[PDB]
């Protein structure tokens, strides 16, 4: 299935200015920023999807990710496969690794307390990760096997929740300012 999710949320921090241009296709150029989400994909996640994109400019001028990035219910979740970033590697609990589409990544989970999440701007929610344990080149066409994740997650302890909301190919950003330009299908 192509896209059928625009994914534009900024805290109001700064600017962030996104396009959501044809097909699978978006871009971000932001400045001085809090955080934001930007980024296509699809209403409904799936552990069984493979997403592919192509990141014909990731510039991120301070932290930025370049990340899978998606939510479940029962339980509340967010959890990411972060490809590359800018001046930041997020890390958290080391879980384990997983490798993936030519790449090795670590596994880490997080708490978020009073936060802003798809449910309210002050709730408590779980993170999970996997983080590329390199950037990953970009420019070409990319894959992310995400069941390989969800795999090696679950062989962690790591569950997701049984009601999928949604899932994009990102752009994440925090304290920043940056232009990224990525199509996903
Ligand atoms: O940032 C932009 C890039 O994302 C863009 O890259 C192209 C993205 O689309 C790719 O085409 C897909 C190939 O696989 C098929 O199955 C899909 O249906 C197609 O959408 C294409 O190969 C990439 O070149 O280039 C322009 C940049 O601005
Ligand atoms: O459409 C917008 C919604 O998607 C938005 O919902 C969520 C708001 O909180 C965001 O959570 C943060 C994501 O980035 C992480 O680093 C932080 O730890 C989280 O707190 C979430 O991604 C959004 O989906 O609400 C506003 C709507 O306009
Ligand atoms: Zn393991």
């Amino acid at each position: 299935a192509s896209t059928d999710y625009w994914q534009n949320w900024t805290d109001g921090g700064g600017i962030v200015n996104a396009v959501n241009g044809s097909g699978g296709n978006y871009s971000v150029n932001w400045s001085n920023t809090g955080n934001f989400v930007v980024g296509k994909g699809w209403t409904t996640g799936s552990p069984f999807r493979t997403i592919n994109y192509n990141a014909g400019v990731w510039a991120p001028n301070g932290n930025g990710y370049l990340t899978l990035a998606g939510w479940t219910r029962s339980p509340l979740i967010q959890y990411y496969v972060v490809d590359s970033w800018g001046t930041y590697r997020p890390t958290g609990t080391y879980k384990g690794t997983v490798k993936s589409d030519g790449g090795t990544y670590d596994i880490y989970t997080t708490t978020r307390y009073n936060a802003p999440s798809i449910d309210g701007d002050r709730t408590t929610f779980t993170q999970y990760w996997s983080v590329r344990q390199s950037k990953r080149p970009t420019g070409s066409n990319a894959t992310i096997t995400f069941t390989n994740h969800v795999n090696a997650w679950k062989s962690h302890g790591m569950n997701l929740g049984s009601n999928w909301a949604y899932q994009v190919m990102a752009t994440e950003g925090y304290q920043s300012s940056g232009s990224s330009n990525v199509t996903v299908w």
